[PDB]
């Protein structure tokens, strides 16, 4: 039942060692937990700790991120199941390093072969291998929406104009999904199509940090990976098996129209911790989109990201509390 949580915790960076920050985290993989020292200069022995389901130090990197969180959702994704996995932090941790990752400097990597590559790149293009020695005809579908002061916007739109809206409706075929009005989807033929409509999408969201303030930080990216996997049975019957794997970059959580998501997500956790009854999921765009992943049939996780230095003590907490809070969600997964 229980969605599953975990933590990473970014290096430091470069102006933090050129401002002397100390480190307050301390990750153990194998008992799992993380463990924040909380006293600075007046109690030294101080901290606080908590458990995860899995947790990854400063030195993680991002195949291991890939092997140990995404291989187990990826298989299950193969079985037909609908999976969510989101990132939630404050500005600067690393959600979308982990999410999309980076490009490493000097077209020195094949983009498949970048260490730099996040969970989005090497799930697609792991989806190619698991599924051509197989033979088992397959289709694949992307899509890439962003939330930004509750419009919608469509980053792999024909559209050259980043401004023009999505709009969102109740799905009649599924009680706890929606239908994106006008959303993009592209069939990917083959690993070769991948990077260039990436590429696309990355170049429609760099205008679009140009016409928003504080895009980056404000939005919610959703991007989708839909499968349609044809299997014959033992008396020869034809059956379709699909599978969905929603990947969500959110909104910096050091925010809190403009914050609406990111509130409301906040309020749907608690009400479903605390077995309150009528959950707020139609308050807001990201919930209703997000809605079967808490609490419903989709199987999630979540990735706590954090920073360890002593200057975000009380942001690093924070995402703690609140991610460890939501291991309390009990979703009921189920087959397509
Ligand atoms: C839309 C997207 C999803 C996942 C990764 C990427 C990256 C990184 C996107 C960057 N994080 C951003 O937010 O703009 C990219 C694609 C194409 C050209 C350059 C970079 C990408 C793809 C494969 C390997 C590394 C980075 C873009
Ligand atoms: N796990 C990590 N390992 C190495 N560098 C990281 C890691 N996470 C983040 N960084 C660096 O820190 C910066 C912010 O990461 P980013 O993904 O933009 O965080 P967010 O999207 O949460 O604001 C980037 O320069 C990124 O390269
Ligand atoms: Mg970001």
């Amino acid at each position: 039942k229980n969605i599953q949580v975990v933590v990473r915790c970014r290096p430091f960076n470069l102006a933090e060692r050129k401002a002397s920050a100390h480190s307050i985290v301390e990750c153990d993989p194998v008992r799992k937990e993380v463990s924040v020292r909380t006293g600075g200069l007046a109690d030294k022995s101080s901290r606080k700790t908590y458990t995860f389901d899995m947790v990854f130090g400063a030195s993680t990197k991002q195949i291991d991120v890939y092997r140990s969180v995404v291989c187990p959702i990826l298989d299950e994704v193969i079985m037909g199941y609908n999976c969510t996995i989101f990132a939630y932090g404050q500005t600067g941790t690393g959600k979308t390093f982990t999410m999309e990752g980076e490009r490493s400097p000097n077209e020195e990597y094949t983009w498949e072969e970048d260490p730099l590559a996040g969970i989005i790149p090497r799930t697609l293009h792991q989806i190619f291998e698991k599924l051509t020695d197989n033979g088992t005809e397959f289709s694949v579908k992307v899509s890439l929406l962003e939330i930004y002061n509750e419009e919608l916007f469509d980053l792999l739109n024909p559209s050259s104009d980043v401004s023009e809206r999505l709009q969102m409706f109740d799905d009649p075929r599924n009680k706890r999904g929606v239908i994106i009005k006008g959303l993009e989807e592209i069939t990917v033929h083959n690993k070769d199509e991948v990077y260039q409509i990436l590429e696309k999408g990355a170049a429609k969201r760099t205008t679009a940090a140009t016409l928003m303030n504080a895009y980056s930080s404000r939005s919610h990216s959703v991007f989708s990976v839909t499968i349609h996997m044809k299997e014959t049975t033992i008396d020869g019957e034809e059956l379709v098996k699909i599978g969905k794997l929603n990947l969500v970059d959110l909104a910096g959580s050091e925010n809190i129209n403009i914050n609406q998501s990111l509130l409301t997500l906040g309020r749907v956790i608690t009400a479903l911790v605390e077995r309150t009854p009528h959950v707020p999921y139609r308050e807001s765009k990201l919930t209703r989109i997000l809605q079967d992943s808490l609490g419903g049939r989709t199987r999630t996780s979540i990735i706590a990201t954090i920073s360890p230095a002593s200057l975000n003590l009380e942001e690093t907490l924070s995402t703690l509390e609140y991610a460890h809070r939501a291991k309390n969600i009990l979703n009921k997964p189920e087959v397509n």
